[PDB]
């Protein structure tokens, strides 16, 4: 078995099935169809999961037959009709549908039938035109020699599709997004923790539905703006907009403020203030300043949603009231209430700050950031299209050159994997509530939380300090009970491939020291989603001397966030020798392409 999907959705159910409380959110009905998929013949389920985990439409029966999923298809197709969970061409009606299921050829004939413009251009341009002139009835006339061209086609039935996806949902909270059934998930292996709920996530049936369909919507948006549909991810906000004003008002939310924030962000209204801000982000591409600013206003006013994302928003409103433009009147009126604001991390005070500056009251506050050591390096660019690596592979070379024999580009992650292998047993000790609740997690719910310190500060406090004081060798010890004890291998918080051998890992930790590695691993406990990123590309270390360097690499035209600075910083003080290596682009005279 070449694919992984059967296997691995066969887990996803076992995983969501062992939980009674998951199992009341679905009705008899849609429990219904989870028992008739367990009734399917083996091929008859790898069928229905492949045609799963696509994205959605249907498909000809002559590219199933051609990939050879059985010997006969038309009793394994019959099946699944009988049983509900797939529907043929007889129900095909949606010209927009059909069409779509036509190939390049296909379509460029139908392009001559119907004498259109170019039958020589792109897909897209003849199905929009094919459509456009479809308003004895024309558009009729298009979709019979349409349908005609497709042949036999099939597709899945909505109302199933949406049960397992409720279930895919509830496998993996937030934590492309169905991607699991690419893996082989029957293969890995979870860490060896209780599962322990106290607390309902969602109250019933609805609330998960509309937690599902609000979910689908944020995620379309997302997908949008990254491909470049600037347009068309504009109406869908305006569409949640909509629905937003009358939701939040909704019963069924005033129990999520209840919800400490780690379990509050798998809430419908989670998602909508999600939506809320890729939404501002939107307007600031389409230059319309105007009413970004209404909508970070609306944001900020409340406190109850992505309070981490209260720092983005007062540096939006300012910069956008700033440079877009009027009144500068009352910039620092937001300034001063964003530096008052405690949810705001280091970085986007210094930005609120810095802008402040620009000046010409005043009162308050001191915002002031150590230097570090900066470096220049000499590289040659290649051609954006014309031996042989990238800006962080070129300055590890450099410092190999300059002591360091030993060296690793694997910016936070490096470091998250030592604090896993040295906090393993408090990251997953028992005693705190509703931080698993199911067999296939990497991390308990509250890792990126203040709830997370907090529900362990004995543990700790007392491992942090057992590792500040420590000699090297119980380091490299500690480093290794956790890799052999886990195999090298359960899934988690730590890249068993970050590292060269368990040996390897062990050396570093010899050169970092107890206090270095004490520092960080309190930085990630108490901030790990902000220490993560603000840790700097590379370790450099020299074999002999112990003597290590944490290095950011700057390639041209490559510039220093505040968040960084920041972080250097913190570095710094812990006693690390910290440093920026500029990497300038140069000429070479000797080979080109
Ligand atoms: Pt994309």
């Amino acid at each position: 078995g070449h694919p992984y999907y059967l296997r691995s959705f066969l887990v996803v159910l076992k995983t969501v099935l062992e939980n009674e409380d998951d199992m009341l959110l679905f009705d008899e009905q849609e429990k219904g169809i989870v028992t008739k998929f367990y009734q399917l013949s083996a091929t008859g389920q790898k069928l229905y999961v492949r045609l799963f985990q696509r994205k959605l439409s249907w498909i000809k029966m002559t590219k199933l037959e051609y990939e050879e999923i059985a010997l006969d298809l038309t009793p394994v197709i019959e099946e699944l009709t009988n049983a509900g969970f797939l529907q043929t061409e007889s129900e095909l009606q949606e010209l927009s549908e059909v069409l779509e299921l036509l190939s390049a050829p296909e379509l460029k004939s139908l392009a001559k039938t119907f004498h259109l413009v170019n039958p020589n251009g792109q897909k897209q341009q003849l199905v929009d035109a094919f459509l456009k002139l479809a308003k004895p009835g024309i558009g009729a006339v298009i979709l019979k020699r349409a349908k005609a061209l497709a042949g036999q086609s099939v597709r899945i039935c909505k109302g199933p599709r949406a049960v397992f996806s409720r279930i895919l949902l509830l496998f993996s909270l937030t934590d492309q997004l169905s991607t699991v059934l690419l893996v082989n998930l029957g293969r890995m292996e979870f860490p060896s923790y209780t599962i322990n709920r106290k607390t309902h996530i969602f109250q019933d049936r609805d609330d998960l539905i509309r937690y599902a369909a609000a979910t689908h919507m944020l995620s379309d948006i997302s997908s949008a703006m990254a491909n470049g549909n600037w347009e068309e991810a504009k109406e869908l906000a305006q569409c949640a907009k909509r629905d937003w004003n009358r939701l939040k008002n909704h019963p069924s939310l005033r129990c999520h403020e209840d919800l400490p924030l780690f379990l509050r962000c798998f809430t419908v209204g989670w998602i909508y203030t999600r939506i809320l801000s890729r939404f501002v982000e939107i307007l600031q591409r389409l230059h319309m300043y105007e009413e970004a600013v209404r909508e970070l206003e609306s944001l900020l006013s409340q406190r109850i949603y992505c309070p981490d994302s209260r720092g983005r928003w007062w540096d939006r409103l300012a910069l956008n009231l700033h440079q877009h433009l009027k009144r500068l009147e009352p910039t620092i009126k937001c300034i001063t209430e964003g530096l008052a604001d405690p949810e705001v991390r280091t970085g986007h005070r210094l930005s609120l700050y810095q802008r402040a500056v620009r000046l010409r009251f005043q009162q308050l506050p001191e915002m002031a950031v150590q230097d570090v050591k900066h470096v220049t390096i000499t590289g040659r660019l290649c051609p954006q299209r014309g031996v042989l690596c990238s800006v962080e592979e070129l300055a590890l070379a450099h410092y190999r050159r300059s002591g360091f024999d030993q060296g690793i580009h694997g910016e936070g992650s490096t470091f998250s994997t030592l604090y896993g292998l040295l906090l393993w047993d408090i990251i997953f000790m028992d005693g705190i509530p509703d931080v698993f609740r199911n067999a296939c997690q990497a991390f308990p719910l509250d890792l990126c939380t203040d709830s997370f310190f907090t529900s362990r500060r004995p543990a700790l406090e007392a491992r942090l300090q057992l590792i500040h004081d420590a000699p090297e060798e119980s380091l490299r010890a500690w480093v290794a009970a956790t890799w052999h004890e886990q195999e090298g291998r359960v899934a988690s918080l730590v890249s068993w491939d970050r590292f060269t051998s368990l040996q390897q890992a062990q050396d570093l930790v010899s050169c970092l020291g107890g206090p270095v590695l004490s520092g960080v691993c309190r930085h990630l406990a108490a901030d790990f989603r902000h220490c993560r990123g603000g840790l700097p590309d590379l370790v450099v270390w020299n074999s002999q001397s112990r003597h290590f360097k944490l290095v950011e690499v700057k390639g041209p035209n490559d510039r220093l966030s505040h968040k960084q600075m920041i972080w250097l910083a913190e570095l710094q003080k812990l006693g690390a020798e910290v440093e920026v290596c500029h990497v300038v682009a140069v000429g070479g005279s000797e080979n080109l392409y």
